[PDB]
């Protein structure tokens, strides 16, 4: 068959959760599309399945995401067709949605997060702890320090390398 997906170098997040933001503002009827009230966030991490894995949370849902790992050709598949995926977890069925800047991705919806409790706090947390229950396994909790550093000693491995 000639028709692919290609492989993702890393997770499309930030399209994953401005997609989100606007769906969880969308609403229909005299409810009225108004706001979230409730910063959506996604959480990216591990290559499980040989796949990106990744949860979305908003105010109105939890749901696992999972995008095809880097230098692959996946077929085209049809959408909101099902996957079966292993996981310590249990083999659980993941569905292949299709999304404005995220192209076709594997995901399932774990939860809806309607808690009185709940919080932007609660939102992060439980995506991340979601990823952990997924996984069945640690994984790191996006609260690390600051990463980043000045670049200094400039410079090519030259030689060999053309």
């Amino acid at each position: 068959m000639t028709e692919e997906i290609a492989g993702f170098q890393t997770s499309p997040k930030a399209q994953v959760q401005a997609a989100f933001e606007e769906i969880a503002r969308r609403s229909m009827h005299d409810l009225s599309f108004l706001h979230p009230s409730m910063p959506v966030y996604v959480s990216d991490f591990t290559l499980f399945e040989g796949q990106w894995t990744g949860c979305v949370i908003t105010p109105w849902m939890l749901s696992a995401v999972i995008f095809p790992g880097p230098d692959q050709l996946w077929p085209l598949r049809k959408v909101s067709e099902k996957i079966g995926l292993q996981l310590p977890y249990g083999t659980m069925t993941f569905t292949v949605g299709e999304l404005d800047g995220v192209s076709q991705y594997l995901s399932c919806s774990l939860m809806s997060p309607l808690s009185h409790s709940m919080s932007i706090e609660e939102g992060q947390r439980l995506t991340d702890d979601c990823a952990r229950m997924i996984l069945s396994l640690p994984v790191t909790n996006p609260d690390v320090p600051h990463a980043g550093r000045r670049a200094l000693l400039f410079g090519r491995r030259s030689g060999e390398n053309a």
